């Protein structure tokens, strides 16, 4: 799989909407949020998904009243 | 499924992930651990939500490494499993 830290989020984004913005580009399996839910953790089941969604949606402000999100790619190890 | 994970911030610069893994392997097993270079975080993960509990509370804001201000270490709520 592949997995991506999302952060610039606005406060008290829900897992739900999360999950809505990446399923366009992969399988979510699962979502990390931290306090106060201005970032998130999300685990894709294919290695490549991390990829395609980081091009689609980083530096783009897909929130309104919010600024642009951050998508950054976790390298496993 | 399942598990508990950190947000790690203010790594030295360079830091490697095998650094990583001898740090916070004093607090439990841990389970993976992903580097987020460029930029000098990381994210660990343990099964065990008491290993990472102990482990934020052992270490947030704590200058662990030489020369260099505290790191930050952020435990993450309980996931949201979608399989």
């Amino acid at each position: 799989g592949s997995m991506l830290y999302v952060s610039n989020l606005p406060v008290g984004t829900s897992s739900s909407a999360i999950h809505a913005l990446f399923s366009a580009y992969g399988n979510v399996k699962d979502i990390w949020m931290l306090s106060p839910d201005n970032s998130a953790i999300v685990s894709y089941e294919s290695l490549s998904s991390a990829i395609v969604a980081r091009d689609a949606l980083h530096n783009r402000p897909v929130f309104e009243n919010h600024g642009p999100v951050q998508v950054m790619l976790a390298k496993p190890s």
